[PDB]
């Protein structure tokens, strides 16, 4: 009747798995984010240069005998060039996101 101390000890063990379990989440979190700045950096580099390329194909193209062909490639960069993007603001949307949890 009096043994609200059950209650007490139990409120006192979820309470310890609860804060061990809310940093793990931090960290893990943390962890991603830190992970998605690299994948990010890389890819950014990547597509930096990809980007140079693909233009010059174009730019060239006109003056090529194989014209033809170095449209085509030009596009086929420009295809994994948009995919990239992609990958890349998603990468962002996982910073920010994180880096807007450091902000509470």
């Amino acid at each position: 009747a009096a043994s609200l101390v059950g209650e007490l000890q139990a409120a006192d063990a979820e309470y310890q798995n609860l804060a061990n379990q809310e940093e793990a989440r931090f960290n893990e979190e943390r962890a991603q984010a830190d992970a998605a700045r690299q994948a990010l950096a890389q890819n950014e580099q990547v597509y930096n240069e990809l980007s140079q390329r693909a233009q010059r194909l174009q730019a060239e193209a006109n003056t090529r005998f194989y014209k033809s062909q170095y449209q085509e490639l030009a596009s086929k960069y420009e295809d994994a060039l948009k995919k990239l993007e992609a990958e890349m603001e998603q990468q962002k949307a996982v910073i920010s996101d994180f880096e807007k949890i450091q902000a509470l």
